[PDB]
């Protein structure tokens, strides 16, 4: 047969209240329901939810013309741009979009970024003074607005988001994109539209600079250490000679920049949190931290990679709040899941904040424990136990950026401060496209060396 359904509040309309509610503890009751498959209307769309780690391969492995991602993130567009990535012509020109950023996080340029982590959050300390309060959040975004911007796009645009407000106008945009929008692309957007257009111009621009900047220091290109994405973009041609377009361009470092800042500045936020308010943790990673740092006085790529406990509290964190809730594929063909045939034209969906709190995998999954991870193994249980980064064909490619961006921020700031949580871990806040724990989250912050 077709799975289950979830019976309907109404017609059209269908689930989309409970749905809403808590999208997350929706897919989780109705599991128990109806079981590993079941579909659900929702404002008028066909979604069956895969709710069991065992049955993930297929969703996972299937391909572009079987399972599309450009059906489904399509809305995204008037962010990203025209023609680009999942408003790209083809699954091919998007992948071939993709690697260009992914050129862009390289060993050579990750030893580069850990340098502008320090330069960035000392610069950051100045602001705040040796003690106050301040909401986590509202700093992780601020330091990653600022240190994802010169990683990619490099140095030459710190004097924009300072100057230029930059940042606010990322604002714009990235408040004007409703998780609603997938359900209604077309919803009025005005205050966005002009942000994205500022931004336009501006990416542009710097484009011109630093094609001026190429002609007057060639030398650059030669040189891995500061082939930043920007770079990589100003001198390549999709694989079939085609030469990528401006608008290609100012829309890739967009479509980059989204993927930077919000993900991994809210896993700063969910980790901090949990560590600087678990002893037990807080200790262990400052013993990791100073047997690592040891006589030295600032970070560097090879510490960062041996900071292994604490990439496990960002795994947890991931765990207790991968900031991607739902990955969606739209179907074209119709599919064999199970007993069942999800039909053609439904949208597939998988999720991770229910895949970390399935309880084969985890005990105790209210509980953040990195010692789930480092001893106890609970991830490697089932092959997909665990997917905050997806896998298969469309894996994250900046997992890697991903960890070192946020560890390193964590430790460097650790150093100048001890900071504490102010009442409990709010619970997860579902009203935006990047799911991150909701405001306000404050801490009391004092620093170390006098
Ligand atoms: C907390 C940090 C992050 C998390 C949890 C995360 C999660 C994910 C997940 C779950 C997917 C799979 C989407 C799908 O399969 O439908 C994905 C794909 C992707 N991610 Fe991330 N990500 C993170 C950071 C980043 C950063 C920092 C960048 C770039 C600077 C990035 C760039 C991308 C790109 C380009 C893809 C496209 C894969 C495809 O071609 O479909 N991500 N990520
Ligand atoms: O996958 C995302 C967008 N997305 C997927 N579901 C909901 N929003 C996020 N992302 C994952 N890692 C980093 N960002 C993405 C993929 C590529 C991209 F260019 C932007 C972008 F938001």
């Amino acid at each position: 047969k077709l799975p289950p359904r979830v019976p309907n509040l109404i017609p059209y309309v269908g689930s989309f209240v409970s749905f809403a509610k808590n999208p997350v503890q929706f897919i989780i009751d109705n599991s128990k329901k109806y079981g590993d498959v079941f579909t659900a209307t929702i404002l008028g769309k066909e979604m069956t939810f895969l709710n069991h780690p065992k049955i993930l391969d297929t969703f996972f492995k299937a391909t572009d013309n079987e399972l599309s991602l450009r059906d489904v993130y399509r809305f995204m567009r008037p962010v990203f741009g025209t023609g680009v990535v999942y408003d790209a012509d083809s699954t091919e020109r998007m992948m071939e979009q993709v690697k260009f950023v992914s050129s862009g996080l390289t060993t050579a340029r990750f030893r580069v970024f850990v340098d502008i982590f320090e330069d960035e959050i000392a610069h950051k300390v100045k602001e705040l003074g040796p003690e106050g309060t301040v909401d986590v959040a509202e700093l992780m975004a601020d330091l990653i607005i600022f240190t994802a911007s010169r990683c990619l796009l490099g140095d030459e645009v710190r004097q924009y988001l300072s100057e230029k407000n930059l940042g606010k106008l990322y604002h714009d945009i990235d408040d004007g994109i409703s998780p609603l929008s997938f359900f209604y692309p077309s919803l009025p957007a005005p205050k966005r539209d002009k942000a994205r257009k500022a931004v336009g111009e501006i990416f542009q621009e710097l484009l011109d600079k630093r094609r001026e900047e190429h002609k007057k220091h060639p030398e650059r290109l030669l040189d891995e250490s500061k082939m930043d994405v920007v770079d990589h973009l100003l001198t390549q041609k999709y694989k079939d000679g085609q030469e990528l377009t401006d608008v290609h361009r100012i829309g890739i470092l967009i479509a980059g920049l989204f993927a930077g800042q919000h993900t991994s500045s809210i896993t700063s936020s969910w980790t901090l949190m949990n560590v600087i308010s678990n002893k037990k943790v807080l200790e262990k990673v400052r013993k990791e931290q100073e047997e690592i740092m040891g006589s030295d006085k600032v970070l560097d790529y090879d510490k960062v990679m041996k900071m292994d406990y604490l990439e496990a509290c960002m795994k947890e964190a991931l765990r207790m709040y991968p900031p991607l809730i739902m990955i969606m594929r739209m179907a074209r063909k119709p599919r064999e899941c199970e007993q069942y045939i999800i039909p053609k034209g439904n949208i597939l969906v998988v999720s991770p904040s229910v895949a970390g709190r399935c309880t084969d995998t985890y005990t105790n999954p209210d509980v953040f424990d990195p010692e789930r991870l480092t001893e106890r193994k609970e991830h490697e249980k089932f092959k997909y136990g665990a997917v905050p980064f997806g896998a298969g064909r469309h894996k994250c490619i900046g997992e890697n950026f991903a960890l070192l961006q946020v560890k390193s921020i964590i430790s460097i700031l650790l150093r100048y401060f001890d900071m504490e949580y102010i009442g409990k871990i709010p619970d997860p806040s579902y009203t935006s496209l990047v799911v991150g724990p909701s405001p306000p989250t404050r801490m009391r912050y004092k620093l170390r060396k006098q």
